[PDB]
């Protein structure tokens, strides 16, 4: 029997400091989206969380670099619960085909609260129409994924979220559908949704003004300067923000997780050469590099493969050093 | 504030005859998807419904042709309520039934259910696009075939939605022409799913679906059209490769028509030719048709579409004879 | 599957006139309760409603008397559905509207709202007894006066209920003549309460009520009757002592009539006599009345109670003329 | 405000294997006493109202030793009453206002209620309560082994309906002025099937079809005069037989049978003891208002002392419990 959001919000209410972090981080991000601050948002963390222990451990380390680089970068953890394909730690938290959604949603809120409490903001992918209410309050940045950027109900969903939202270009490279997504997400909508209490209702939303585009490759990779400058023109054409995010992983690195660093080197070049239209990057990253089918090694992905801790330090310093130079000019 | 499904199911319960017409039409379609019957499913009617009255006059006309071509074609009306916009605009009758930015969703939901009931009661089965996660509980019982649009075919929740529907479901290929996503949608929709949904009583719940065995593909065009025998033949091999039904539907409108209503006949004509040489992979087609041809920004003229432009009634009578005769021959073999 | 109140409200919303009649009848009763108007509230009508048709006819007749005597009396119809049993039996038109043990509650409630709306539209305000905690929401907007019966006057949850009702409320003395429990009840109902209740949408919620200032006591006999002037005077003294309105209602039926429907006229004769004398603490009366007199175990004769025995329509004209005239005199002084 | 449904508390505080076994077993043992199949004496005993779990848990440990020591003469069950009926107004109890300060934090209160009950059952002490609200019972009824319908609600159809659908035995009190018929009638109604509106474990209103509660009985709790003595019991037993219902009954030592004097509960007890020695075949149980510390107070200043009706203290409780055990050992011999 499905518990409503209110049951989880009661056991695990947001603390003052988690509340303050989220509010502050959401704003700080807004500033990057509309070009009021020249720091670089870095959404970095695992492809997917399957072990809360590990995620917290990962946070601790990320925390040191988050504060270390705070004048140049704005580091925020990837806390994605799954990959649209095990459909997650939400849909199946025991990793054994048991589908215990009540436990999953509880565990997800708990991890989210714990990270916000220790100073680490959290981002995630909003896939379902109903699950967001259970932890959206703990989320500082949200992704609508390549497979739903074109869906009306997902643009609706984003139009009512209190955090900035990144729309990915379509699976085969289509950029218009993300630009459209911003236009749709920015305006008011009326639609059916589910309340904190678990009842259906008509919601009226006010529009999300802090949406932006995410370049994640396609038929070919769209991360370089020319690809970025073409994106910027199109965004200016449609009267939406020409500041965008580049996903280092997935279809931009193709089938090689270690190529994340090359893309990052290339973004670093742009930032030292000009890079005016870049406000963020995304990186798939974990304690231990690579992937595995079943979860036997601690802190190594069971979905898409991720760079390991060593390379993450490397990749962050690379970008930190690069963006310091852009902020100077 | 929102009325639950059960409220509409109490005012507008399904009749003995609607129920059988639906059970019957669904089964009849499954057989088309599984090649047990080689009639041609013809999903035909307006782009979107803005006026129940005109849709009831339309249906009465189209029913005469349903009875007349029943050995050759299986005709089912297009009764589209929810509309996917590219950016924005009127999202359909459910979302905004007074056409004036009021968003009287309870009224809209009642109107749609009543129209669909009236249609089954007169003997015209109905088809719609399932776009929202929640609205289907209000009138799925009246639906003989549903579609998942080009824009939502890649979505996991729409796939799960399909997997719990009792009617056959057609997935369209994506807006650029990508066909893999719809092949993948059949894969997923055919399996059992656990996900979150809403009950008849208006509450969120866990639902464990049995999976929908009667799903199929719809070719509706992309960067360039995809209706001809060659494109049909490439798709067919891909379907057999993935080990799912190689029977598919071809849409004559949208990207296959280059968004022009005077090309829909052209497409139907290439389909008739295919049907006459062979075309054993074609189990159905789709056509945007209204009492009157074209479109209009505002609902001024009766029976004229305010969304995509449609062919008129005269042009519809032709298109149907065209396919009726072309398919009789195929069935003769 | 129980439909929420919003479903019934959507189908039978209140009309401008029904709303005005309720609003204004409620205020007129408040006046009578707080001694600002010396007309006599008369709560008259069948013991229980088992036939809406016969109900609507009774109103028509009663409507002509409501206006004739509008200057002396304020006539409001007894439209009780929900009936408390000593043990068990037919609990009412809500709980079992088909009279056959089918317990079709959704239909019952729809029928109850429908009758109430009609009665109001044609100009006859309605009164009822609130027994259940959940069913009030379905039609309380159509109710001008409410009763908490003798068996629940001492119940804390019914006192809480009463604290949130927007219409005046009569508490009866307890089944063996205890009056204190009713005086207490007004104490409770007059205050703010916090408790669990159910919303217009069918969900449990915490409600906070502001208190009902228009409560009063009803004298309905015990082991011995309590209608006469001495008991009336004895009651007023008790009221004034606990700091509540000393304006009360007297039941002419039940333990005051010794469960004999003929004795209802005896009691009204005594009230009439008190009104001619002085009787300044009487603000209303109750009468169990129907088109046809007496009772039956099964609904065979039209307009004849199947519960407690009522006076016929003949005896009604007589009892109203009698009270109308006696109170015209009191009003003169 | 935002009431959590029973499923929320049921999920945080699921009934345990042991609690569940104790509830099933006590409910059955009680049914036996109601229907003249066992001669032990059911003893409902504990504070008038719970205003502090800690004290309630300390109380229970003590009473557990005596439940055990007297298990072959008495069946002991703690009074864990949350909801209270005021004559007019007042604190309605720990559920309705758990911080004691006018805050009506009912979500906290229900979680507190469930936690206490669960802990009580987990430690081997079954629990009884009065069911006053239509909606609260769903939050912890599963942890209750015996229930009470109060004197002020025994004549109410919806409290009879409620009772008809409880899985535990129920005792209906006689009316505040001594009316016994209303309670005999109430067993009548409660033993039959009803259809009525209630609220689900998930928080929605629903139609419920109840099966009937066959283990209802009467409680003599006084009226204008007390009704505990032999003469009153036998006259009650005749009225019960007359109406076709069980002539086994419970006698409340407190409230109108002790005329609101906590020191007379022992006198009542003594009278009951005699009747168990003389014959007493219609008695199946007793109720006592007991606490760690005797008397009462308007504010929860002293620990283990009632803020509602006055209770006898631990000492008098040890005394009263031995007296009854002794006297019932003898009745069980015959
Ligand atoms: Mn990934
Ligand atoms: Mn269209
Ligand atoms: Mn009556
Ligand atoms: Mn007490």
């Amino acid at each position: 029997e499905l518990l409503p959001p209110i049951a989880h919000l009661y056991e695990l209410p947001i603390s003052k400091e988690a509340s303050g972090l989220v509010h502050r981080t959401r704003q700080e991000i807004s500033d990057l989206v509309h070009g009021r601050d020249k720091r670089l948002l870095v959404i970095i963390g695992p492809c997917s969380i399957h072990d809360p222990k590990a995620a917290l451990e990962y946070a601790e380390r990320l925390l040191k670099l988050r504060k270390q680089y705070e004048n140049e970068l704005l580091i925020v953890m990837r806390v994605y619960f799954a990959k649209p394909r095990w459909k997650g730690l939400i849909n199946d938290p025991h990793l054994d085909g048991t589908f215990d959604i009540n436990f999953g949603l509880r565990q997800a809120r708990s991890l989210l609260l714990s990270l916000n409490n220790m100073g680490m903001p959290a981002s995630t992918e909003f896939l379902d129409m109903i699950t967001p209410q259970y932890y959206a309050d703990l989320i500082s940045w949200g992704a609508i994924g390549a497979r739903t950027t074109e869906s009306q109900v997902h643009r609706e969903l984003a139009s009512g979220l209190s955090c900035p939202v990144g729309f990915k270009n379509g699976t085969d490279g289509n950029l218009k559908i993300a630009i459209d997504a911003i236009g749709a997400a920015s305006h008011s909508h009326h639609f059916l949704s589910v309340t904190k209490a678990g009842h259906s209702a008509i919601v009226h939303t006010g529009g999300n003004p802090d949406c932006h585009v995410i370049l994640r490759g396609g038929k070919e990779p769209n991360y370089d300067a020319e690809h970025v400058s073409e994106a910027a023109e199109q965004l200016r054409a449609a009267g939406v923000t020409d500041k965008l995010m580049i996903d280092c992983s997935h279809a931009n690195s193709r089938k090689d997780y270690t190529r994340q660093m090359e893309v990052a080197q290339d973004i670093a070049a742009q930032l030292e050469q000009d890079g005016g239209n870049i406000m963020g990057v995304m990186v798939e990253s974990h304690l231990v590099e690579g992937r595995q089918d079943k979860p036997e090694v601690y802190g190594k992905s069971i979905t898409d493969a991720c760079i390991g801790w060593g390379a993450t330090e490397e990749l962050l310093a690379l970008l930190a050093g690069a963006n310091k130079k852009r902020m100077a000019r």
